[PDB]
């Protein structure tokens, strides 16, 4: 069996890409954000504080006649913006874009941090890490993904997004048609959870290629490129006027400036990400100072190939026995 579902950005800056996802019978449509860097899958739901519920569609288990408690698990996730959810879990039968897994752990939030409050579009994450992430506890949950897995025609799942458009997350199958050249897998390591590779390289704009090991995680579920403070730091000094501010919280360059482009490397195929896609416009209303979309993680400790580099590329997460990560021109 196959899965094909459409992938929204939920603004103009895609700052993050939504997808409906059914849960529940009848089915109850919600906009989950598919997260390749966390294994769980959490929705706002009828369990949910009122008071931390802005706008968000919910899941309510009591008009679903295929929902059961998991009597006795809880869970509790902090992410790596700070934001954080927790609650009780279900199991109810979860279908993306045709494809149904049933007896899928649906974690109910109970409590949500202010920033997922705030964004009223989105009601909740669909985990795609490894399912050693997973926070259910005292018994340890599978992601969708996993779920599906026997079910599917290939063991994969491919992420194709776009730059303020709409793009697609397709399961079991890879589309011949969405990409150009040829596919060029990498390996994966799964020791921390997350889909690890290693990038061979990169290049700022025009310029020589620079021959060196990045160790990233593939993340959908973050905006922004973050890369170790040398590259992010040779790439900037290509922007004039741009600094990084400690007010702000990262790079920042005059919005009337050009950007160049980032070239990232997957063995010996290169990924150019047009300057466009760096661009994440004015740090307030009517400023003239534009936010960067390639950032240092020297403070966060993993460096993550987020949106910005992925929507440049087809994505290939190949979940077999031995997982790799294909990618792709398009």
């Amino acid at each position: 069996s196959t899965g094909s579902a459409t992938t929204t950005p939920i603004d103009s800056l895609d700052d993050a890409y939504i997808t409906p996802v059914q849960i529940g019978t009848p089915a109850q449509t919600l906009n989950l954000d598919f997260d390749t860097g966390s294994s769980d899958l959490w929705v706002f739901s009828s369990e949910t504080t009122a008071s931390e519920v802005d706008g968000q569609t919910i899941y309510t288990p009591s008009k679903s006649t295929t929902a059961k408690l998991l009597s006795g698990a809880t869970w509790s996730i902090s992410y790596g913006d700070g934001s954080s959810s927790s609650g009780d879990v279900y199991t109810d039968t979860v279908s993306v874009g045709g494809l149904t897994v049933t007896g899928q752990a649906v974690e109910s939030a109970k409590k949500v941090s202010s920033s997922f409050t705030e964004d009223s579009t989105i009601d909740g994450l669909l985990g795609l890490a490894f399912s050693t992430l997973n926070t259910v506890s005292p018994t340890q949950q599978k992601t969708f993904f996993d779920n599906a897995k026997a079910s599917l025609d290939s063991p994969v799942f491919t992420a194709d997004l776009g730059y303020h458009a709409p793009g697609t997350y397709n399961f079991g199958f890879i589309d011949t048609t969405a990409y150009t050249g040829s596919i060029t897998y990498t390996a994966v390591s799964t020791k921390q959870g997350f889909w690890e590779w290693t990038s061979t390289g990169y290049a700022v704009g025009s310029g020589t290629f620079k021959s060196t090991s990045i160790d990233g995680i593939a993340d959908t579920g973050t905006t922004l490129l973050y890369l170790p403070a040398t590259v992010v730091s040779a790439y900037w000094a290509q922007v004039s006027g741009a600094k990084s501010s400690s007010s702000v919280g990262g790079y920042v360059f005059p919005c009337s400036a050009t950007l160049p482009s980032f070239t990232f490397g997957v063995g010996s195929a290169r990924i150019v990400i047009p300057g466009d896609y760096i661009d994440f416009g004015p740090i307030s209303t009517g400023s003239s100072s534009c936010f960067g979309g390639i950032q240092s993680s020297a403070g966060i400790g993993i460096n993550i190939f987020g949106d910005v580099a992925l929507k440049a590329a087809f994505v290939v997460f190949n979940g077999a026995t031995t997982p790799t990560l294909g990618f792709a021109s398009k």
